């Protein structure tokens, strides 16, 4: 049994093509979609959930972003920057990137591919639970833009977790092949791919004719996704507990955390609901945070940051030469584009052009990895 994995910049997704459909497997906690960290205690290594959960107490010795490092120097200046976000450490090996942690009372460092192992171990895991058989073939899907040292690497970290990696391919690839746009009766067609994450928003536009996804453009920004739309709520909230209760909770790590996990969770809820109820007991100094936040109020706070999506779509088209209206597909990819706001915003962009959103837009990808593994391994 050959598995379709989705290693995203904060979560990961596993998926397997068995008896005519993909089954996307759920983790021990329920979860179809398991978190791309991992922690590092005095006693254990924490993957996924666990890793993630304990994030505020143990901030500089839980790690993710792998991918932001994964086949990159350690003097590119992408890692320079992005270092300044991180409470992990990042250090200098022979001209290559190490993340330091503190590991049972010893201090260690990983290369990104070998976190990014620990993922891959957690996804095949993951996979074996469900299917109760040892998984060793792998599709891993990368970004578009990914060079070959990036893809190199993530091939390695796969081989790292004992996985039999038979193809690395595009994220905007998988998606494709997910709704089977590769497969229609007809000539070229041309395919916006719009993948909006927790932390990254990728535009790629493809045409696919005699089973060849030409990369026409690529687009986004690298450092926008879901997490912005939960810092504008963690922040209203925080300024609201500070008028209510004279209480700044901003360098409170716990306090912010927990408000931060409701703010997603009332996010996620937003998209199938008008409102949502933040429940937080003990939330500082044994003062309950019981309110609420309505979709129209989520939506004000992050307006800028939603329709700001549409330049890189316009930029997108004008690098590929095509109009809306060569546009054959438009597929929404990645969590964040539950949101309504966002679908409405893109479609109405695409002057009423329906979008293909029926495959759960985090799963999408691992969906057309696990179809394509199966091609591979000759299971379809
Ligand atoms: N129903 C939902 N409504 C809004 N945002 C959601 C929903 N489900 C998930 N998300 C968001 O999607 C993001 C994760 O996207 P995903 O593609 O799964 O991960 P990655 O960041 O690794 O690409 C998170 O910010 C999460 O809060
Ligand atoms: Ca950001
Ligand atoms: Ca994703």
């Amino acid at each position: 049994p050959a598995v379709g994995i989705d290693l995203g910049t904060t979560y990961s997704c596993v998926g397997v093509f068995q008896h005519g459909k993909v089954e996307i497997i759920a983790n021990d906690q329920g979860n179809r979609t398991t978190p791309s960290y991992v922690a590092f205690t005095d006693t254990e290594r924490l993957i996924g959930d666990a890793a993630k959960n304990q994030v505020a107490m143990n901030p500089t010795n839980t790690v993710f972003d792998a991918k932001r490092l994964i086949g990159r120097r350690f003097d590119d200046a992408v890692v320079q920057s992005d270092m300044k976000h991180w409470p992990f450490m990042v250090v200098n090996d022979a001209g290559r990137p190490k993340v330091q942690v503190e590991y049972k009372g010893e201090t260690k460092s990983f290369y990104p591919e070998e976190v990014s192992s620990m993922v891959l171990t957690k996804m095949k895991e993951i996979a074996e639970a469900y299917l109760g058989k040892t998984v060793t073939n792998a599709v891993v899907t990368v970004p578009a833009y990914f060079n070959d040292s990036q893809r190199q690497a993530t091939k390695d970290a796969g081989t790292i977790a004992g996985l039999n990696v038979l193809r690395i391919i595009n994220e905007p690839t998988a998606a494709a092949i997910a709704y089977g746009l590769d497969k229609k009766v007809g000539a070229e067609r041309n395919v916006l791919i719009f993948d909006l994450g927790g932390g990254t928003f990728d535009v790629s536009i493809l045409t696919i004719e005699d089973g060849i996804f030409e990369v026409k453009s690529t687009a986004g920004d690298t450092h926008l996704g879901g997490e912005d739309f939960d810092n504008r709520m963690v922040n209203h909230f925080i300024a609201e507990f500070k008028r209510k209760h004279k209480k700044d909770i901003s360098e409170n790590k716990r306090a912010v955390r927990r408000l931060r996990t409701a703010c997603e969770r009332a996010k996620r809820t937003l998209s199938s609901s008008t409102q949502a109820s933040i429940e937080i007991d003990s939330l500082y100094e044994g003062i309950d945070f019981y309110t609420s936040i309505t979709r129209a109020r989520f939506e004000e706070l992050n307006a800028d940051l939603f329709r700001g999506t549409l330049d890189p779509v316009e930029k997108a088209l004008r690098d590929a030469k095509l109009d809306k209206s060569q546009i054959h597909d438009i597929v929404l990819v990645g969590g964040s584009t539950r949101i309504p706001k966002i679908q409405k915003l893109l479609q109405d962009f695409f002057n009423g052009k329906e979008l293909n959103k029926s495959i759960n837009p985090d799963e999408a990808v691992a969906y057309g990895a696990a179809v394509q593994a199966a091609i591979l391994s000759g299971d379809k």
